[PDB]
C-alpha cells in the first residue's frame, strides 16, 4: 500500500503479512499522494496519479514513480500527459494504463499507456464516459473500467477496452451505483467492492461473470468503505482503509469465496483512504 489520506495526502508505504498478522514501515514516497493506483510490472511497485491535499495547496498528480523492492528506493519515471486524481490502472501484459481521473474541474476520459523499459507516455482511446474514482481491472488481457464518477453522476455502468482494436465497450452495468469502488479480479470475475453512490458509503459487494455477461452479489464487507484499496493475494481479497461518512478506518477485511464470508484480519497502523495498493 502506497499513500493515502488521512487529514492530508500520506506517503507512508507500509506492507501487511496475513501469516503473522504484523505490519512492516518502508520507504515514503517523494512526494504525498491520495486518490493514487498502485500497480506492479517486473515485480517492480508503481504509484500513478493522484493528488496532494495538504494546508498548504491541493495539486492532482501527473507522475509515476518506482519503487525497487530489494532496493527501497524511489525513482521518478515519466510524467503522465496530464494530472490523474482518484484514477485507474491495469496492466496487461507489463504495459501501464493510466484510466480517468480529474485535474480541477476537469473529468477525464482519457487513457494512456505507459512503457516501463521503455519509460514513456502516450493517449490511446478515450473512454466513452467521464470518470473519475474508477475501478480499473484486467481479465482475460482486456480492461474494464467500473463504476466512478462523470462530475454529475455516479455510475454503475462499466466498459471494456480491447487493446488489439483499440476501442471501448459498454458492457452489463454493475446492480449498484459506485464511485471509488475497489475492483479487482478474483477466481475469473471482475469484482466490485464498496463504493460510494452519491448518498452512502457501501459494504455490498459484487461479481461480474464475463461468459454470462451477469454481475451477482456475494456477501457484503463488515464496514461500508468508500476509497478503498483493493488486490488479491494468495487467490483471496483484500479491502484495505476507506471511508464510511464517519471515519477514516484502518479496518482491513478479507473475503474467503468457499464461505463467502469477510472476516476482519488486521488494523492498518493507521486510519486511512485512498491508497494504491498492488502485491509482490
Ligand atoms: O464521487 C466522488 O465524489 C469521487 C470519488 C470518491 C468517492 C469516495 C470518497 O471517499 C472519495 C472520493
Amino acid at each position: 500500500t502506497a499513500g493515502g489520506y488521512f487529514r492530508q495526502s500520506l506517503s507512508y508505504l507500509e506492507a501487511y503479512n496475513p501469516s503473522d498478522g504484523t505490519w512492516l514501515r518502508l520507504a515514503d514516497l517523494q512526494v504525498p499522494r491520495s486518490g493514487l493506483a498502485g500497480c506492479v510490472v517486473g515485480g517492480l511497485l508503481y504509484a500513478v496519479g493522484g493528488r496532494n491535499n495538504s494546508p498548504d495547496g491541493n495539486t492532482d498528480s501527473s507522475a509515476l514513480d518506482c519503487y525497487n523492492p530489494m532496493t527501497n528506493q524511489w525513482s521518478p519515471c515519466a510524467p503522465m500527459s496530464v494530472p490523474r486524481n482518484r484514477i485507474g490502472v491495469g496492466v496487461i501484459d507489463g504495459h501501464i494504463y493510466a484510466v480517468g481521473g480529474s485535474h480541477g474541474c476537469i473529468h477525464h476520459n482519457s487513457v494512456e499507456r505507459y512503457e516501463p523499459e521503455r519509460d514513456e507516455w502516450h493517449l490511446v482511446a478515450p473512454m466513452l464516459t467521464r470518470r473519475i474514482g474508477v475501478g480499473v481491472a484486467v481479465l482475460n488481457r482486456l480492461l474494464y473500467a467500473v463504476g466512478g464518477f462523470d462530475g454529475t453522476n455516479r455510475l454503475n455502468s462499466a466498459e471494456c477496452y480491447y487493446p488489439e482494436r483499440n476501442e471501448w465497450r459498454m458492457i452489463t452495468a454493475m446492480n449498484t451505483i459506485r464511485s471509488g469502488a475497489g475492483v479487482c479480479v478474483l477466481h475469473n470475475c471482475i469484482y466490485a467492492a464498496g463504493g460510494y453512490d452519491g448518498q452512502d458509503q457501501l459494504n455490498s459487494v459484487e461479481r461480474y461473470d464475463v461468459a454470462t455477461a451477469t454481475w451477482t452479489f456475494v456477501a457484503p464487507m463488515k464496514h461500508r468503505r468508500s476509497a478503498l484499496g483493493i488486490t488479491v493475494h494468495q487467490g483471496r481479497i483484500y479491502v484495505l482503509g476507506g471511508y464510511d461518512g464517519h471515519t477514516f478506518l484502518d479496518s482491513v477485511e478479507c473475503y474467503d469465496p468457499d464461505t463467502d464470508t469477510w472476516s476482519e484480519v488486521t488494523r492498518m497502523t493507521s486510519g486511512r483512504s485512498g491508497v494504491g495498493v498492488a502485491v509482490t
